[PDB]
């Protein structure tokens, strides 16, 4: 029997084997009776499905089928940590995840909602496939790096490294930047299925892979979405977010601004996480009547 990296068999689990024959865990929040939609949560570099539950639940009792699954090398599926052959890999198994629930659920619109490296899968995904998602739903996407960590010097350096040891790391991500809210830190510092290892520099490249080809992207995006991005976000730089709302060109797009807000929106403090939660409720409904 195949197990997660904690050991589980995955024949206890929802599961699917993507196209390189890796299992991926996979999770599921149904309503009782037959969904209006379906939404397909992406999560973020170092994160996992789980970390999704409160906002998978609210979904649900909107009567949408929400799905998901970890990323490869991510949480509980297969693949070495926080690496990957390329970031394009992250696009192609969720098409994969998305194509099988449309073939069980057909004529069910598919919404797509992403936070952070997963909000660039999301974009991806929808730019690949024009017309065929009906919404979008992004929490700080990964749009533009941090422009200190990001600069040409920096970036030239790290393809230099990449070409002699791609393993060598970085010091980890700073939690302390991910949400202003200390509980929800302490929560991600104590989760077992997050990955606080330093970056890979291969990892690096492909997370600057992924902004090179969503600035790309940009002008074949015509999706409805929703933007959500904090003013202090040390990772996804909220420039990105007036970029984003700039190039796309997607006739329904709107941004929501949290002013001094850090990361992980859904994950801040309770003034912001419950606006998050109810702004994400209402676009969704809207869209879903
Ligand atoms: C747990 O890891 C997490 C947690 C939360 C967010 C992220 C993430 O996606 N980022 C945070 C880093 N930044 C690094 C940046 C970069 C790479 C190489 C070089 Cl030379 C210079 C800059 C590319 C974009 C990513 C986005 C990660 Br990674």
């Amino acid at each position: 029997p195949r197990r997660t990296p904690q050991s589980i068999p995955y024949q206890d689990l929802p599961h699917l084997v993507n196209a390189d024959g890796q299992y991926l865990f996979c999770r599921y929040w149904a309503p009782t009776g037959t969904p209006k939609a379906l939404i397909f949560v992406s999560h973020g570099a170092g994160e996992h499905s789980g970390r999704y539950e409160e906002l998978a639940r609210m979904l649900m009792g909107l009567d949408l089928l929400v799905f998901a699954h970890d990323h490869v090398g991510h949480g509980q599926s297969e693949g070495e940590r926080m690496v990957v052959s390329d970031f394009h890999v992250f696009v192609r198994d969720v098409l994969q995840h998305v194509d099988s629930m449309q073939k069980d659920y057909p004529g069910l619109p598919v919404f797509l909602l992403g936070h952070s490296m997963g909000g660039a899968i999301a974009i991806l995904t929808a730019a690949e496939r024009p017309g065929h998602f009906a919404g979008m739903v992004l929490i700080s996407p990964l749009v533009l790096a941090n422009p200190e960590s990001a600069t040409t010097f920096k970036v030239l350096a790290a393809k230099v490294l990449n070409s002699v040891l791609p393993n060598l790391s970085s010091g980890p991500i700073d939690s302390s930047v991910l949400s202003r809210n200390k509980t929800e830190v302490d929560i991600y510092n104590s989760d077992p299925l997050i990955c606080r290892a330093g970056l890979k520099v291969c990892f690096g490249i492909q997370l600057l892979n992924a902004v090179s080809r969503v600035e790309r992207a940009l002008p074949k995006l015509t999706v409805p979405f929703l933007l959500l991005q904090g003013s202090a976000d040390r990772l996804c730089d909220s420039k990105g977010a007036y970029l984003l709302m700039e190039l796309a060109k997607s006739q329904d797009k709107t941004l929501k601004i949290y002013e001094g807000a850090y990361h992980v929106l859904h994950k801040e403090l309770p003034e912001v996480t419950n606006s998050v939660f109810h702004e994400i409720n209402m676009w969704v409904s809207q869209r879903t009547a």
